[PDB]
């Protein structure tokens, strides 16, 4: 379950910096880079912050064009989503009825910006924080339809 | 042929920054440091930045003084030139009649400032671009007299 | 590297003094006797302090012409000089590009007056102070040509 995965993140992922010090990470997807406007902080990169982006706090998100040199190195996407075992950064996680489950709290704050896979690789969705459950964890993620963003939210969480 | 030239580039070569991205070379020889001042940049260095520079675009050089500190880091040289083999960082170059060689295309553009060796040790001379050819290559070189320097440019080139 | 060498300062080397306190050297070459007249003192040798000296403060080098007693006990000497090893009182040299070198602060204040030698026997030249460096120290040393006598003073030296 780790055999597939382990390559993609040093492909792919970047973080944020502010006063020297690592608080959020960002990914870079398709034909746009991505990155959770709720962290304050740059990016820890030379030029792409040089770089245009646009915002809306109603879904506190962010993004921006990748330039055209390092176009080729982000992952693949789809939007078909069947209920099953999904897969993530600190093990195995499963889905159905619109909810994300993981059990109890092997995720922290100071950790957004972690993104989601398949078994069969491209990548999924990506998170934003947390909220108690008693046993088996619930997530906040953000996702898409065939055409469209959506964020979904449910009660008695906390912001990561 | 590599046995005794790897040591040296790792004593003597600075390279140019613009922008967080690397695109030339600078190297440090006998008394004046030396750079080719076609391309546009900061050496990634702190404080020799801090330095007076005569230009002339004439021949597009541009050199400066070393201050004491590292000046005993340069390498050796002459003007005594008769013809045959010598080397380079990728590989063996040809001379005779005025006329340097390699075959095709191992040179790309990004890549001026690299100095060109003998056998026995001092360096040479200095690189500037490239030239179509059908097999084996040709170049664009600076180099000296007795007492001046001397650029060489044959036709049907292109400035890298 | 030794073998050659020691027998010849105990012929050639007188010293200075100057209130029952050695601090320079003294040589005897060729037709005429050689001091650097930078160190204040008087020569430990009763007779041959009473002659006639030149002197330029342009160069601060002494001579005078010796007595034909001890005539017949100075060395040889030429102008001929390829780069490449050579000794001295502490140890071996290396010179190139008009450069002479030796690794660091093996040499002293106090210590002015050192001829150093070939391998073939004749004397070189004659040492006058030291100028930090690194690693491996700048000279301070006057030579000749066929004809004529020159100081070279690299930047950033102390007169010992």
């Amino acid at each position: 379950r780790e055999r597939m995965c382990m390559k993609i993140e040093h492909d792919c992922i970047f973080e944020v910096k502010h006063e020297g010090k690592v608080t959020g990470y960002a990914c870079l997807v398709g034909d746009k880079v991505m990155k959770p406007a709720h962290v304050p902080g740059v990016i820890d990169n030379a030029d792409l912050a040089r770089l245009s982006y646009k915002k809306s706090s109603k879904y506190d998100l962010e993004c921006a064009q990748i330039p055209v040199a390092m176009k080729s190195d982000a992952s693949k996407y789809t939007h078909e989503k069947p209920e099953g075992h999904y897969n993530w950064h600190y093990g195995a996680v499963q889905y159905t009825g619109g909810r994300f489950t993981v059990p109890t709290g092997v995720g922290k704050p100071g950790d957004s910006g972690r993104p989601i896979f398949d078994n069969k690789g491209p990548v999924v969705a990506i998170v934003l924080g947390g909220a108690n459950e008693g046993t088996r964890t619930a997530l906040s993620v953000v996702t898409w339809n065939k055409d469209m963003v959506t964020k979904i939210t449910p009660e008695g969480t906390v912001e990561w």
